[PDB]
Order: C-alpha cells, then sequence, then structure tokens
C-alpha cells in the first residue's frame, strides 16, 4: 500500500512518544534493543524473576559495557545491589544465563568469584562491578524487555 | 516485504517494552485484550466517565471473573471503592453497559441490586463484589482501554 | 495479507492503551500529532536541551493556540515558568526555532519582547504568554515529542 507506510509512520512515531516519556521521567532506561527499568523494590532472587516475567520481561543481565553501565546508574541511583539474571546452580563456578548459555560477558570485582558454592547468585555493587552471593538477600529488582 | 516483517517485530517489540514497563511500575493492568488503570482520584461518576474519555478510554467495566477480580486489586490496592462502566437508568432493574447493551457478567454481592430506583449506579466492594449506589459519591477512577 | 491488517489493529490499540495509561496519570499531554511532557525538574536552557534530545524529542515549542494552551497548563500545574524551543542569537530580535526557521506563532504579554541582546531565551509565563530572558535561569524542563 501507500497507506500502509504512513500508518507504520504514525505507530512508529508514536511508540517514541512514549518511549519518550518512559525515558525523560526515569521510569525505564533504553540500550540498543533493551529496556530496563525498577519496581524500587528489593525483594531476593526468586521473587524479582516473578516480578519481571509477571511483567512480560526478565531479570536484567548485561552482555555489554553499556548494559551493564545503564544497570550500575538504577544500582547508584536507588543505592542498592542488584541481582542479575545469572546463576551457577547446574555446575560450579560456571556461570549461565537463565536459558542455560554460559555468560560471555564479565564485570566481576577483582578476587570475584570466591566463596563459591554457596553463592550461586550474582549481585551488582554500585560501581557496576559483580559479586557471587546467596540467592536470599534483598535485592533491587530490575528487569529487561 | 521482507522488511516489512522485520519492522513489524521491532514496532511490536517496542510495544511490549512500554506495557513491561507500565506493567512492572504497577501503572496498569493488563488482562487479556484489556488494560485497567487508575489516577488516584476519587471522584463521582459523572467525572469518572470523563477522565476516562479524555484519556481515550472508558470507565472500566468487568465482563469476565479475570476482569472483575483485576478491579478489585485496585479496589484493594487504593483501599476504595469503585464506580463500573454500568447503570440502570433507562429501565429500572435491568442495568446496562453505557453503549446500551444489557450487562452479562454480574458479581452482585448476596442480597443486590436493592434500594432500587434511587441507586441507578455501581459500585465494586475491595472483595470485588458488587453494589448499586447512587451516582454522587467519591469513588476511585478506574479506566478501561 | 489479511493477517497484516489484523495485526496493525492491535498494534494500533495497544498504542492507544499505553499512550491512554500516561495520559490518565498526567504523564503527558496529547495535542494533534504531538506529545509534550516533563520530568519536573528546573534548570537552565541548555540542561533542559539536553535532558529533551537523550529522551528523544526536543525542548518543547508551541505552533498553534491549543499547543501553547497545553504546554501553558503544565506551567500552571508546576507553578514555574518554561523555557521554549526558541531563541533570538541569529539576529537580534529576529526569534527561530532550533532548525533555523523563523518563528511563526507568538503569544508575545504585551510589550514583549523588549531588553533585547542580553535576553535570547524565551520563557512562558503561567497564564501562557511569552517573555523573552536570558537563558541561564532555572525553569521547568517541558518535552516534546
Ligand atoms: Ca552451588
Ligand atoms: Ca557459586
Ligand atoms: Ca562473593
Ligand atoms: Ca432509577
Ligand atoms: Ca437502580
Ligand atoms: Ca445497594
Ligand atoms: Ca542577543
Ligand atoms: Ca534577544
Ligand atoms: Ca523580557
Amino acid at each position: 500500500d501507500e497507506e500502509l507506510q504512513t500508518e507504520l509512520y504514525e505507530i512508529k512515531h508514536q511508540i517514541l512518544q512514549t518511549m519518550g516519556v518512559l525515558s525523560l521521567q526515569g521510569s525505564m532506561l533504553s540500550v540498543g534493543d533493551k529496556v530496563f527499568s525498577t519496581n524500587g523494590q528489593s525483594v531476593n532472587f526468586d521473587t524479582i524473576k516473578e516480578m519481571c516475567t509477571r511483567a512480560g520481561g526478565n531479570i536484567a543481565v548485561p552482555r555489554t559495557p553499556e548494559e551493564n553501565e545503564a544497570i550500575a546508574s538504577i544500582a547508584k541511583k536507588y543505592n542498592n545491589y542488584v541481582y542479575l539474571g545469572m546463576i551457577d546452580d547446574q555446575t560450579e563456578g560456571d556461570f549461565h544465563y537463565l536459558d542455560g548459555a554460559s555468560v560471555s560477558y564479565t564485570n566481576w570485582y577483582p578476587g570475584e568469584p570466591r566463596g563459591q558454592g554457596k553463592e550461586d547468585c550474582v549481585e551488582m555493587y554500585t560501581d557496576g562491578t559483580w559479586n557471587d552471593r546467596g540467592c536470599l538477600q534483598y535485592r533491587l529488582a530490575v528487569c529487561e524487555f
């Protein structure tokens, strides 16, 4: 159509308007094709996971420096550590994303991970570096869509 | 096109991102094809109606158990009763949606409706059950889009 | 397709749902094809400009009476003057939009603009009328998308 193309413009325009409003007001962060957001709650790993999937997203996990920095700023903003979408329950010391694939990008705080098999989750410090941790602490719920 | 299909993916993806953010942050509830939301205001029936249409939606009305429960949770959350998008002004005892069609799904509190012709509106209790009421009370404004 | 048309309906519907939620909750104002929004911050001209572009929009500028009134209501709501997307730095007394084009619609407060070359920005009073001003004051950041 010709009508299809102007309908698409309008749709794309309106999308960027809503994204713009949410962005301007700090409701979320856009990094490439990824949108990060938090409900401000501090809960444990399993709770965060459910909150995120209930909203149609997933517990956030950084796969690039820019994505890592985005999540870091939210952690900084809320002054709380953040549980990341990765665990090493399956095999010890081998952290994997929740789809089962092995993590590639890492930003471990020097010396980490250590403490080992008692600590199967990953938390992000407010400077963006990571620490392996037990999964029952109260951490800021950050989701990716 | 081939380009059309990847443009559509992207558009659909971005939509679900904005919906995800609004959902995660409690700005609205998605139930099937219906989105519920409130501005937190307690006003009378006529005012709610205007607020909702000004936003491009309508005063909420539940047509299923799940929809009813969704509105109920908002009522619970704000600890206030909710005016529903239905009245019986036309014929007495015959409640109709605002398009004029007769209500099908009901969730009357036992004994309701009673009091009759002096009470042409419907309010939802915080447990989700309904009570027929005068239309001039201050009730939580919940809209559907 | 036939499938394309029902996919488009759904997409358009969901867009209006998110816009409806943002609108109902006062997160933004829709005027024709333009969406206005604020982050509530009072900062100077250069800062507002950056905030708006970071969100994928621009510092707001009214080109119609309705658009002017929309921005005015936000100014009223936040009880603060608003920097508008226009300056007269290039040539003195000749105010232009930030794309360089000359402003057409104006709503100067009677007597304005005056003070002249020391005042290259434009602020909106809470009644919607304009005043030319220095660019270093703290004003409400209102963006258009
Ligand atoms: Ca272990
Ligand atoms: Ca471990
Ligand atoms: Ca550790
Ligand atoms: Ca009656
Ligand atoms: Ca009645
Ligand atoms: Ca009654
Ligand atoms: Ca000058
Ligand atoms: Ca000047
Ligand atoms: Ca002046």
